[PDB]
């Protein structure tokens, strides 16, 4: 691996404190790039980035059939336009609609959740807590997120390939003729994430960033701002 | 269906002659929008738009394992000159890769697949999808695409998802454009759909190409202009 201490300029540009791991697979046998190596190995609640493996759990357990199933909103104003309405998997993913996944968690159960977490060796694989991925015991590091994402990319997770493909499709955030950005944000109040990858004809560039959010909601834009600036600097995103 | 004769302005804007069928599912119980209904039902060689079903045939027959398998370029300069994977083959309409699949699949199996999905006239008599008797209409392309969208085709759902993935041409935070171009020489195509939170908007256009390659840009130009007019693509 290679430390990129010079990347501090990107974090300072947005007055943020955090870490980022970038694994560029476009060429062969390349070192992972990391800013703040120690923090990159520190485990934190995955927050909504957990929707990536959780969707696999839900599809595997039959808690959700496919991308067309609709889950009905209870009418409760949770203070999120994206949340205050019926949802399908894509809207739930795109808007981090936690209540939908709370439904899945209830149907899956704690015992099965533990088995699923163990089979994918996800962080501390501890679902002790309803939303164990937000306020529960579950925690994972930026480096561990990269390892997990690479397995999903390669269809190497112990789930139906159809489910792995559906989740990768749900993760689409942006795309051009020769590139596709797949990612997921996360925020649990004081910690924010943005993990995913951008695929190019010669290979994919994985990333996992987390930052503290002392300004709460006002710091959320920094997640994508920092990652995009870094990705652009290594030509992993169009200029 | 609803004939949008007023859409003639989009074709003339690009000095083109053709047809387009648009199925906007963002709305409940609606008719498809069509320019030149007669031509919309006329069958034409699918050309490279055939790569959508052909990839399913290839995956199903094991001619290709996944999106990571690499097919080595023979070094012939076809004017495609590099090793390819499914995505590069799709994006660039790399016919030789599919000629490879066709050879492994065989004529009998190809005919079986075509009849199973009742694709156009389902006739591979002869690249049968470019210079053979195989032909399909714009309306038939829409029907086929809708089945793929719904994971209703007679193939593994994982294969249908992979093909839909390979078709990605552009995307935004809440929209994804999946499409495939085709050109048989005298005419060309652009078929696919754009997905939005409230539903998907399917399209199938074909136009004549008297100016050959100089007319190719018109395929996307006309469709994009029409999609924008019904807010199916960002302004």
């Amino acid at each position: 691996t290679l430390e990129r201490s010079d990347w501090r300029k990107f974090f300072s540009e947005f007055q943020a404190k955090g870490t980022i791991v970038v694994a560029d697979e476009r060429q062969a046998d390349r070192a992972m790039l990391v800013f703040d190596p120690v923090r990159s190995k520190k485990r934190y609640s995955p927050a909504s980035t957990f929707k990536i493996p959780h969707t696999l759990f839900a599809l595997d357990a039959g808690a959700v059939r496919d991308e067309f199933q609709i889950f009905r909103w209870d009418g409760v104003n949770r203070g999120f336009a994206g949340h205050n309405q019926d949802q399908d998997l894509r809207s739930a993913m795109r808007n981090s609609t936690v209540w939908v996944y709370e439904l899945f968690a209830k149907e899956i159960g704690d015992d099965k959740a533990r088995r699923y977490l163990k089979k994918i060796d996800y962080g501390n694989a501890d679902p002790s807590t309803g939303d164990y991925w937000i306020e529960g015991s579950l925690a994972i590091s930026a480096q561990e997120q990269i390892a997990f994402l690479r397995k999903l990319y390669r269809n190497e997770l112990p789930f139906r390939v159809e489910h792995q493909r559906l989740v990768k499709d749900l993760m689409i955030v942006e795309a051009g003729r020769n590139w596709i950005l797949r990612a997921k944000t996360g925020w649990e109040g004081r910690m924010g994430w943005w993990v995913g990858w951008v695929e190019w004809p010669t290979g994919s560039v994985f990333f996992a960033l987390n930052i503290d959010t002392p300004n709460r909601m006002d710091d959320l834009f920094k997640r994508e701002a920092i990652v995009r600036a870094i990705l652009r600097s290594i030509e992993a995103l169009p200029p």
